């Protein structure tokens, strides 16, 4: 089947704070996982019909990436820092549904959840 749209990223009627957590998800975290070495495959959604992937949208049907998680921290869209958190745990758990423990793309994700682990703990109060 063809690809689905997006997820969102903007919304001009949904209403905007920036908090010290809203910050560091995005100046801190989102901007390490972004530098890494196996940031690119997360870096946009899934091309599957490009890729050849079986099934792709009929297993995940709650796609994530970090493109659409920078733009949502960019655009204000997450009101509550833990959206964002579950939008990269999403992206983490949908690697391990589709793909085979220890493939090259699990073991790509892993590397980048323990980063993402490491700076969440630090994660400013609310
Ligand atoms: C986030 C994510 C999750 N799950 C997957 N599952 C995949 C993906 C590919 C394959 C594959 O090619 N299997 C071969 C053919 C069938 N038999 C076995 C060998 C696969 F089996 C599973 N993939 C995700 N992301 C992702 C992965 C990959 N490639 S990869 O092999 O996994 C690796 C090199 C290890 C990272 C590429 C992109 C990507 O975005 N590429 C281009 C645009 C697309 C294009 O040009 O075709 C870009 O960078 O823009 C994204």
């Amino acid at each position: 089947s063809m690809n689905p749209p997006p997820p969102e990223t903007s919304n001009p009627n949904k209403p905007k704070r920036q908090t010290n957590q809203l910050q560091y998800l995005l100046r801190v975290v989102l901007k390490t996982l972004w530098k890494h070495q196996f940031a690119w495959p997360f870096q946009q959604p899934v091309d599957a019909v490009k890729l050849n992937l079986p099934d792709y949208y009929k297993i995940i049907k709650t796609p994530m990436d970090m493109g659409t998680i920078k733009k949502r921290l960019e655009n204000n869209y997450y009101w509550n820092a833990q959206e964002c958190i579950q939008d990269f745990n999403t992206m983490f758990t949908n690697c391990y549904i589709y793909n085979k423990p220890g493939d090259d793309i699990v073991l790509m994700a892993e590397a980048l959840e323990k980063l993402f682990l490491q700076k969440i703990n630090e994660l400013p109060t609310e």
